[PDB]
């Protein structure tokens, strides 16, 4: 059917995670840029239902979007668990210098570029080159680093 809640939860997923960042205390550093940057992907997603221009999507879209729904959940879920200092410490100590929302940016873009194609094919929603350009990904590695040094003060040896 076509209740609408599906899209409502799919779109809001980007806002909830963005605002949720404020809740963070340690990962807030990366979450700030993550939620802010990623928000750009949902920006054009909400504009659709907001403006009310693009007609109802078809199965071809439902399939693609359906993948982004669960995919994006990874981010909202990660930040949730990461909220706990134990989750950040155990992870930070587990390895040496690593990202927390790396795969997220990958899956989010991979799932977006897939559903964005069948979307732009008729009408280009976004503006910037969402396809080409993997700079935002490298930037993440730099953000996660800030959490490391910032974590030092969090707890003294
Ligand atoms: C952002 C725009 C493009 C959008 C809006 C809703 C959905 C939702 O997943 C959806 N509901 C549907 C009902 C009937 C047939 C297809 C549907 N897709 C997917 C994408």
């Amino acid at each position: 059917g076509s209740p609408g809640e599906n899209l409502k939860h799919i779109i809001t997923l980007g806002q909830v995670i963005h605002k949720r960042c404020e809740e963070m205390k340690y990962c807030k550093k990366q979450c700030r840029r993550l939620g802010h940057r990623v928000l750009g992907l949902i920006k054009p997603l909400e504009m659709l239902q907001d403006q009310g221009k693009r007609s109802v999507p078809s199965e071809k879209l439902t399939t693609a979007m359906n993948r982004f729904k669960a995919a994006l959940e990874e981010a909202n879920g990660e930040i949730e668990k990461f909220s706990n200092r134990s989750n950040i410490c155990r992870f930070l100590t587990a390895s040496q210098d690593k990202i927390l929302f790396k795969d997220v940016n990958r899956k989010l873009s991979d799932v977006w570029k897939e559903l964005s194609l069948l979307l732009q094919v008729e009408q280009r929603m976004p503006v910037s080159p969402i396809s080409q350009g993997a700079s935002w990904a490298q930037e993440d590695q730099q953000d996660a680093d800030e959490d490391r040094r910032a974590f030092q003060m969090l707890r003294r040896d």
